């Protein structure tokens, strides 16, 4: 027996055995992939002669072998089997495949349930429950040999023309770097063996992109890069221990980040110690020659992803094949392909696929977990207006009015595997219409317009049914995917931030009726709402919801959930006004010395950690020990929180700290902390923060990550402008240089109150 | 006689001599400045009594003492030189005043010509008439005793949201770089003593602030900083020997540029070699504490500001007084405030100030430069659409409409005079009445109009639409004349602080373009403006559209020369016209990856291409372009190639035409714009005339930042593209650069050089 295939020899022993004994045709077969849907017949069934051609060195990845070939689970599965058994008992050495699958919003494909999207998680502010939806996530995927998803994304979104927006958590570096940890740890186990590899992307500032459009530069200076867009994927890699990254398309200032030694490498690896694999995006090899234009052929673009530290091309060897070629030609040393096979070897092992890489296709069949995704659909809505009317009384004549109020296929987001027998996997999921019907409401429906299109014919027959009912509730958005009618989504970019089609002009049709009006915003973006906010009584952001879209949003007008979702990203008032975020430098967020521009307030319309509740929370005795702190000390702050109305209901309490006088401009205040609190009517608790100095490290002129000695403000409250309490602390003694590994959260949780 | 005083010396022995004998307190005086207007009395005459308490330890600059005083320019004169007498003869070392004045648009004070605005100047594409422009405000300011103009303004500017665009040069690192150099030769010369001090601004990154917002961040990666915004600073550094340098009033990325060393002196004077002085923008020292919040007290934004390596803190001592107590106190060495203080003296020697420092009143009468005003203004005008309309013949009957058609004050830009100072009222009604209208232009040509206000520039009002569209039903052409009024306070929509989110034209000017248009005549729109605005829901309504960045005294002149084909219309964009905000930022050196959205190209809701790019202007007349030549096919990577192409005036008017040079390279270490500007000519030429255009190009001008940062020329092929704008491309054709990879160390050539020869 072979050391390699030994399983009580370490797993170093095993990675230098196997690697000693493959040639150099089977090292580079292992840094490649191919697609599921290569390796099936006409009939969805494992084909030995496409096998035969494609896998008989060996191969790194198989690309969704469930996603791409549109199988039932248990059918994926066996697949899966076949595809393991061809290698474990027809190649040379007999190493098994790493199988990847999208999963953002779960399995991406037949089966799997829907969840609502990442800006919606996000939304929630309630870490523990994106947990526990990657853990069953984990499950799903292990069921079917799946070992790897592409999630989650931890890019930092501030640009809202940009048609990703949705796949984000926002606009926080805090706040998307704790879900991110969160998610991750519930997809990977403690022991990856018995869980699902993370991939976290795209590394990095893929969400900053000139004018918000899709793929092109993100040119971002060196503070900013690490304080912004590297902080997410710091925690990621440090705390959460993530085994996969996955690299943007964009070029930083010049550098694609597929060519880039110094961010895949410099950094990932040397820099943080990351010891897992870097996947690329989707052909972002060879769009190195294709796109940016700095590769001359498919050979050169090999060498640049290679020497930046991409280990396995995906989601089909193209350029990395001839990895070979350069060996032999002596372009480049064995020594750096054995580098990166040594880390694809590893996780192999770490996974436990040379002790057993099949799954049994009898419990193959993946279950619902509607549950989980109704808790994060009731958890996400935002409330971001409301005069009064809501919630309504169940004997109100509700006119249900617009394209999303009646199109099932418009509430699902880019990565669900309906949107990408389709039309019949669709006709399982409940509309909105659907919900109003089991809810008992007495209602009338029109569609009033479409998605897209100028078309204003039906708006005859939506102002028609307001004017025989009580209240118009009218639902309007988008429709999210990667297609030219979609109008957001991966490639649908949008640059004036008008609700899409005539949708706008609908809701000003119907609110010149004078009817009470409910603006319900089922969307993957912010739009701008300034010309609609005075005109409607109430508003609900809906981001792209799961299946359990339809349901949760009834359950919030009728006030059978009190609302409770908290924006994660800030509206802007227009487009013009990009970039708004609740966390710019003294000088941000104005035009000096008019404070507003000609045209427009500086100010957005809804800020970051927005929402209404229909009950009322009461701060009180903010507490903040000690007032002086060493700086790698610990500061301990308390408040009290206290349901003063009628309803149950959850608060999302946020801490926000400022700066002033260290030697580089600090945000007047930002997002450290937060927690997700349930009040009974009447109920009061104590939220209780302890804020180590290592969370609130910055770097200073000479680019070292410090903590100064001065004052720190304190605010706290239920949004970045909502602020309830404020006081301060100070840091005392001499500037610390904070080297190696450091706190990155703070530590949230309740107390009883006094 | 102390070697100081003496002539026949070197200046820098004249410089250690005064400085060992200079105290603390003298010293620190040197780093500051004065108001003029706090130096006289109720009637404009310099007072004693206000000088003896602030000039009596001597003082670096007197700011503005004709701009800030609303005085003439012999009284401006004999101000300069009774505060010059106090000094020399009352103070104990007798050190004279630098005097500094703004002069962007020429002097700003009383008594000078209003030239055209900075982006208007960019638009000639005529870098010598820029420099003749300067030339003669040199002798302005000479005439007054001022030695210093805070100009030229060489931010790039990419985002049209910023209020100040009117006062660059647009979005060209090449073209601002150029229009840059000319400039400041211009007011220099060859010997300062004859010269004005120009005053590179501002230093550097403050066109392109998060959100097109008034001094806020603006977060810019190395190398687009060096190739974008530094390369202009650089080119007035090295190859015109600018004398002065203000910093930006922005942080960039955490780092306000008042309190960066790794600006102000490791770029600017270790990196470049600058020698002149670093003054501050107005307040940027105190603001380190008031706005960005990263001094404690004024004392250490003086400190921040000093260690940065600014020189001279404007517009008045404020923080640098605490220089003195902070060497006192040990808290900061002598030696440092020493470095400053040898910077301002040399230049006060050099500019001649210790053997000379008054001049005769009796010649001190500025004259008018309105001939160079108005050559500027006929080049600077871009034809941006015309089905055929124009010219008009001068026997139709004109509708005349628009809030920019009949206000004289809405022709002038945020630092012209009359502008930018908005008893003193009355005398700015007064000199206002001087300035040509547009109206008044329409007369003197013998033109039949009726004129309707129509709307104000700003505001919601509509009452003026019925009879703007009843003279529009009786006219042949209604020629609409909307935009902006330039300045600095709440009812200007573009300017300094006038900063503008949506690019919708101001107040309800757009639905009176619209309501006009819906008469059906043949509508001219005239843009007189300081931005460009989105023009998408009016560019198909119209027949022809004229931009006229805001023009000053020579504007409506120059339009209706244009309008009625006198003037053959030869402006090109210096600046890409954005179909809406949304869009920004669109310019026309993206990389292959940039100015679009994969995989479909185009935003859901709109293109990504501007609507007018880079280098668009029509004509009345028709050029051909022919016989691309460049020579030779390979050249090593500090060769140079020679690019010529014949062009023709086809048509039956003569006219200029703005040859443009654009660069593309692929397959670098590096991503590299697909096409960029490096070289340009205006040439003159006749009906059914042809010449050929030279580009002699240097490999230095192409060099780019590699992967580490080094400036290369990199072995491949560079495309030539030559065209009539970034998009009317003629010819194109390549060359190799052959060779080893070379570091362009050193000294390089910035510019292609550019000229006509006889086909």
């Amino acid at each position: 027996m072979e050391l390699y295939r030994d399983p009580s020899q370490p797993i170093e022993v095993r990675v230098r055995d196997l690697l000693s004994r493959m040639t150099l045709e089977e090292k580079v077969a292992q840094l490649g992939s191919v697609w599921g849907y290569e390796l099936i017949d006409e009939r969805g069934k494992f084909s030995r002669e496409k096998a035969k051609e494609l896998l008989k060195n060996g191969i790194g990845q198989i690309t969704r072998p469930g996603g791409s070939t549109n199988l039932e689970p248990q059918e994926a599965a066996e697949l899966v089997n076949e595809i393991q058994r061809f290698l474990v008992e027809e190649t040379r050495l007999g190493i098994p495949a790493m199988i990847h699958e999208e999963c953002l919003t779960g399995y991406m494909g037949l089966g799997g349930t829907n969840f609502p999207q990442a800006i919606a998680m996000a939304s929630t502010w309630d870490p523990d429950l994106i947990e526990k939806m990657t853990t069953a996530v984990r499950e799903d995927m292990r069921k079917i040999g799946a070992h790897q998803g592409l999630a989650p994304v931890l890019d930092v979104a501030r640009d809202p023309r940009w048609g990703r927006t949705e796949e984000t958590f926002g606009e926080s570096p805090y706040l998307v770097a704790r879900m991110g940890v969160s998610y991750v740890k519930g997809l990977q186990g403690e022991d990856i063996k018995k869980g699902v590899v993370a991939t976290v992307k795209h590394f990095a500032g893929y969400s900053a992109s000139e004018g918000g459009k899709n793929w092109a530069p993100t040119n971002i200076p060196e503070r900013e890069f690490k304080e912004v867009f590297l902080f997410p994927f710091e925690a990621a890699v440090k705390e959460a221990n993530v085994l996969s990254v996955m690299n943007s398309y964009s070029e930083i200032d010049g550098v694609p980040c597929a060519a880039n030694r110094k961010l895949l490498t410099d950094i990932l690896r040397k820099d943080w110690g990351f010891e897992g694999i870097v996947v690329s995006d989707y052909f972002a090899v060879k769009v190195l020659e294709d796109y940016h234009r700095i590769a001359r052929d498919k050979s050169e673009a090999a060498r640049l992803a290679l020497e930046a530290g991409i280990d396995v091309e995906l989601p089909k060897t193209e350029c990395y094949q001839y990895l070979k070629d350069l060996v032999e030609k002596g372009i480049i040393s064995e020594a750096l392909i054995d580098e990166a096979v040594t880390r694809v070897l590893r996780l192999k092992f770490m996974l436990g696929l040379f002790e057993n890489p099949y799954v049994e296709v009898e419990k193959a069949k993946i279950e619902s977990h509607r549950d989980i995704a109704l808790e994060i659909a009731r958890k996400s809505i935002i409330l971001l207006k409301n005069d009064g009317i809501l919630p309504l009384q169940k004997n109100k004549k509700v006119a249900l009015i617009g394209p999303n109020a009646g199109e099932v296929r418009n509430l699902l987001g880019d990565y669900m595997y309906l949107a990408h027998s389709i039309e019949e996997h669709m006709k399982s999921i409940p509309s909105v219409l659907d919900a109003f019907k089991e809810e008992g409401i007495e209602f009338e429906y029109a569609k009033g317009c479409e998605v897209t299109g100028e078309d204003r014919s039906g708006f005859e027959e939506a102002i028609e049914i307001a004017k025989k009912s009580d209240v118009a509730i009218v639902v309007v958005g988008d429709k999210s995917g990667l297609t030219l009618d979609c109008t957001t989504g991966e490639s649908r970019d949008m640059a004036n931030l008008k609700l899409p089609g005539v949708q706008e002009e609908l809701v000003l049709e119907v609110a010149k009726t004078g009817k009470p009006v409910v603006l319900v915003l089922i969307t993957g973006r912010p739009y701008s709402l300034k010309n609609v906010v005075d005109k409607v009584n109430a508003i609900l952001q809906v981001w792209l919801p799961g299946e359990a879209g339809g349901r949760a949003i009834v359950d919030i007008i009728y006030g059978k959930v009190n609302p409770s979702g908290k924006l994660p990203i800030s509206f802007p008032r227009s487009a013009g006004q990009i970039p708004v975020f609740h966390y710019v430098k003294p000088s941000g967020g104005r035009s000096h010395w008019h404070g507003d521009y000609v045209d427009e307030s500086t100010k957005p319309l809804f800020p970051f950690g927005h929402g209404l509740s229909y009950t009322k929370f009461e701060y009180s005795n903010l507490r903040i020990e000690p007032k002086e702190v060493p700086p790698a000390g610990e500061v301990v702050i308390k408040v009290d929180v206290e349901n003063i109305g009628d309803r149950d209901g959850d608060e999302v309490v946020q801490l926000y700290i400022g700066r002033e006088f260290a030697s580089v401009t600090r945000p007047v205040k930002e997002l450290k902390g937060f927690k997700r609190v349930s009040l009974k009517a009447k109920e009061k608790k104590t939220v209780v923060f302890r804020l180590h100095m290592d969370v609130l490290a910055y770097y200073n002129r000479d680019m070292k990550l410090v903590v100064e000695p001065g004052e720190f403000k304190v605010m706290v409250g239920s949004s970045s402008e909502d602020i309830r309490l404020t006081g301060s602390f100070s840091v005392v003694g001499e500037k610390r240089e904070v080297v190696g590994m450091r706190k990155f959260f703070t530590e949230a949780c309740e107390e009883a109150a006094a």
